[PDB]
């Protein structure tokens, strides 16, 4: 143990995800957001050391200045334990900026559970170990505002939240605009995407897509929705109009093809 001393304004706090202990679905990447920017993204990488078990190749890659990701090239084994020793006390992280302390956490792999939502059929089914457990309608973006394929990691959750158009810059007072109350919101995208309950288009689900581009199914499967699914867990949107969800959004991780993220984007 060696004391680093340190200087006020040249201190970056890593922050570790999952949490300590946590069982997380199959789609979980570990996350380490810093405090500040990082210039010296290889520095970061080399004091970082994850281990797993079963073993497993994985790899770096950074969303942005602030947060580096590690996966595996395919879904998490169930049952993989998974350890992260952030080692960044007194590293120099580029541009005279120090780690300030170390962190280190361990969690494990639950249930494969993977939901899948087509477009087509406008059924959201979710399969936990491969098996059916729930199929519920649902309502996706309209043409105008749809909402895009691909594979959604499951973030947090909400007994309830409020979609406020202001966030994103749209008052309220303008048609695109909305304030709205929702239950049992499961959030899937940093974008704002959530699979959510909602009452006012329970007679389109099934049928015809009435959103903005959140996933609308009825009270009692949202709510089953926020029960059951944890984490972690996967929702894949398949077959909409729209582009394919941002590799770099914050829950869209899986969306990178492999040898991409593998290669990583720290200077060589
Ligand atoms: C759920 O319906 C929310 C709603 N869904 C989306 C989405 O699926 O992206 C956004 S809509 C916004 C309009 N312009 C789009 C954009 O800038 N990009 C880059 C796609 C997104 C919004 C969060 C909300 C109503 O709860």
């Amino acid at each position: 143990l060696t004391f680093q001393t340190s200087s006020p304004a040249h201190l970056t706090m890593p922050y570790v995800m999952p949490g300590d202990g946590e069982v997380v679905g199959v789609g979980e990447p570990v996350a380490i957001r810093f405090d500040e920017n990082i210039a010296d993204r290889g520095a970061a990488e080399k004091a970082i050391k994850i281990t797993t078990n079963p073993p497993v190749e994985g790899a770096f890659y950074w969303l942005n200045n602030r947060e580096v990701r590690w996966r595996p090239e395919h879904f998490w084994k169930p049952g993989t334990a998974v350890d992260v020793a952030v080692n960044t006390y007194g590293v120099d992280l580029g541009e005279g900026m120090f780690g300030e302390d170390n962190v280190q956490t361990h969690f494990t792999i639950g249930d494969e559970v993977i939901a899948t939502a087509d477009d087509n059929t406008k059924i959201l089914t979710v399969r936990v170990n491969g098996e059916v457990v729930k199929s519920m309608p649902t309502s996706m973006g309209k043409d105008s505002t749809p909402t895009a394929n691909g594979i959604y990691i499951v973030g947090s959750r909400y007994k309830h939240i409020i979609m406020d158009s202001s966030t994103y810059g749209v008052p309220v007072n303008s048609p695109n605009g909305y304030r709205t109350d929702v239950d049992w919101a499961t959030q899937i995208s940093y974008s704002g995407v959530f699979v959510h309950s909602a009452p006012w288009s329970v007679g389109a689900q099934g049928h015809t897509n009435t959103s903005h581009g959140c996933l609308n199914v009825s009270p009692s499967n949202a709510q089953w929705f926020y029960d059951h699914v944890k984490r972690g867990d996967i929702v894949e949107v398949v077959n909409t109009v729209g582009g394919t969800l941002p590799g770099i959004d914050g829950l869209g991780d899986w969306n990178i093809p492999w040898d991409q993220w593998r290669a990583g984007n720290a200077k060589a």
